[PDB]
């Protein structure tokens, strides 16, 4: 802003599609058809939950006036022993899980949140996706350091062969180890912004992957 | 062009939309229950009749290297006596006048393509759209002077209350006599370059209209 | 009908825009120019605030295998009283406010959430959006008793306007009595679902609005 | 169903996008970089001509009741020998053809039109897509006969690796061969219809490709 007030538009603008490979959960399901369980792994945040409640709320509490909230270690208690009562799980993240479940997968989840002491996020995460013990995998807290990719290693790690996340470092991550990174859409009422480019890779985008 | 190879995209992007005022046939139709026949008009190219082939061929003929062939008098012979052959109807066009035939209106078309000696245009308009005797209206051939909006004073001068177009010179001849400018969305394929910015005026812009 | 696992698309499917009466914010105020000042009011859930992670929470400790929660004063005591520390405000709720105060105009909020012996919304709502306290009214808390309209007789009594709002029984309260109804998105990842059908009375969208 | 005057949409429906593997013309070029010249082939119609126009003149003139035009081989004798003249070449073949002679790629043409004691087609296509005399090779008119697979063998025997088309029957020929079949998007505005499904085969289609 400041813009027309009477834009309009045209139908070349109307149907332009960005190149994107774009997939769906059935699709990537189809792909697998055949193969053995194998490690997968999740992002968190804008992945599987929408936890911009608790990442919102930690902002206004511990740096109305920064970002230093995201370094802060109380915040990180808060945000891993009770905030996620407030985080809407994924329909997208349903989908795959359950998918995951079909096919025996190990399912891990790799986070750029901070280790903490104590941490409930786990079993917010089994309970609310309905996940077997077999399947699930205690949450990996791989922090967040500027300049270095935390979750590459605990790809490799892990044997972990397709990597979901909503982020560029989710899908370069994948990328580092060779597994498949796939994107998941950010929704657009995410505190945490701007908006990542999904698709700028090259890699698959899932549908509708923004609830 | 030169742009990025894989550029993306995001959820904000993807349910962007426009603030135009988006109508149907039906929505208006139903805006026009209860009111008497009344005279209603429609532009020619792009609105009623895709008519790109003719105007391509004309160029290729008669300026391959300019734009003169629009102001060549050869070309508009041919262009209002046969190359309407190959004019593709427009699908809104014929739900339109369908729809101005239930209604008892008067139904004028008024074009920017200059006046011929001859011309089989209102034949071709006529037979295509079914349209009755009595509701049809000879063509009329404004012309095209850059400067002047050739249409207005024939909008006035026919009592038109509703004008339908696809260029912004429609939507103000209708603006400028206090008619309803109705806006029908130029197709990609057209020759017609570039697309107009439909709704730029606040006008009602018909759905799917470019077809 | 089946979903096939590649569905694929058409460009008229691509292209295809449903026939509503998109607005943005701008236009709104213009439409508002030299108007003096006037009540507006706003609803709260999915218009101003996703107040969905409350809501959720809700749901997962007052009722989890029903909708009881909604009618359980236990949840509306805390939904009430800080529960909005997690909700997340809206864009489009900060730029309609700014441009209403900006205007001089009076701000309502009317809200189908169940009254409370205290509530702390009202606060909540004038420090986010900074509404000053001369602008700023208690928020009124009209209830939700479905076969009822609650909020027509609110929107009367402090003589509203214009009266935005994401649900269906919010347009049809304000054309009721003769305001003003425009419609903001819902969110596809509120846990009110399904989503209602924006424009389904003909009444203005604002474009974006679902953040 | 009833289609409500009013249907209204929401920010799911909005934003949904079909599972399509998209691609841009630039991408296909790096997918090629440093592989060798090879021989490519494309249909004709909605793929690099649109020539509805002749095909409707064609039926308004030889079966305005029926599709036997389609069988007349008095028809095939005006489409293949000037009615093309009003047909309209497609941008995305311009951008593909061009690649493909910067390449130094063998361009082919295959179509399902039935053949004719003449042709001038193959002259239309090389001089408006600029196609140097050692890239073009003649138009292959492979006819059409519904239940037969006519284009395969052609595509075998050219050694065609990649073969760009609008219908479901040219990437399922490419494939069945194992070619490289990409979709191209047919206009909304063409007389063939229903619009095939792009992308029903998971294949790739070309962004923007209806124009
Ligand atoms: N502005 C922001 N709002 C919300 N969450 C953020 C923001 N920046 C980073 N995060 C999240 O918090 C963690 C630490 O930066 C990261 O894993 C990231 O997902
Ligand atoms: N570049 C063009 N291609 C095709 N038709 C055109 C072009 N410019 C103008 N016209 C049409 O030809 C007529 C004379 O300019 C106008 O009524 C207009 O609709
Ligand atoms: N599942 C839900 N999630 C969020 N808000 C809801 C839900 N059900 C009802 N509401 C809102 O709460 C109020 C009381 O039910 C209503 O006015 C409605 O807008
Ligand atoms: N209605 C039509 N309009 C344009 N092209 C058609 C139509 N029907 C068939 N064709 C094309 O002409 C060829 C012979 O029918 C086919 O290969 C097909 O692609
Ligand atoms: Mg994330
Ligand atoms: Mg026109
Ligand atoms: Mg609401
Ligand atoms: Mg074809």
């Amino acid at each position: 802003s400041p813009s027309p007030l009477n834009p309009g538009t045209n139908v070349a603008r109307l149907a332009e599609q960005a190149p994107i490979h774009w997939v769906s959960v059935a699709q990537i399901e189809n792909s697998l058809a055949g193969r053995p369980p194998m490690a997968v792994g999740f992002d968190i945040d804008d992945t599987v939950l929408f936890s911009s409640p608790g990442f919102w709320r930690g902002k206004k509490t511990f740096s109305p006036e920064s970002e230093d909230y995201l370094k802060n270690p109380v915040f990180w208690e808060k945000m891993n022993n009770g905030w996620d009562e407030f985080s809407i799980p994924k329909e997208v993240a349903r989908q795959l899980i359950d998918m995951h479940v079909r096919r025996g997968d190990a399912i891990f989840f790799v986070t750029g949140r901070s280790p903490t002491k104590t941490e409930t996020v786990s079993k917010t995460l089994a309970d609310n996706f309905h996940i077997p013990a077999t399947n699930m995998n205690p949450v990996i807290f791989a922090g967040d350091k500027p300049g270095q990719n935390t979750k590459s290693q605990w790809l490799q790690d892990k044997n972990i062969r397709i990597f979901y996340g909503d982020s560029d470092n989710d899908i370069t991550a994948a990328r580092d180890v060779g597994a498949r990174g796939i994107r998941i859409l950010r929704a657009s009422n995410s505190t945490y912004k701007p908006l990542p480019q999904a698709g700028a890779f090259g890699e698959e985008v899932i549908v509708n992957s923004e609830y």
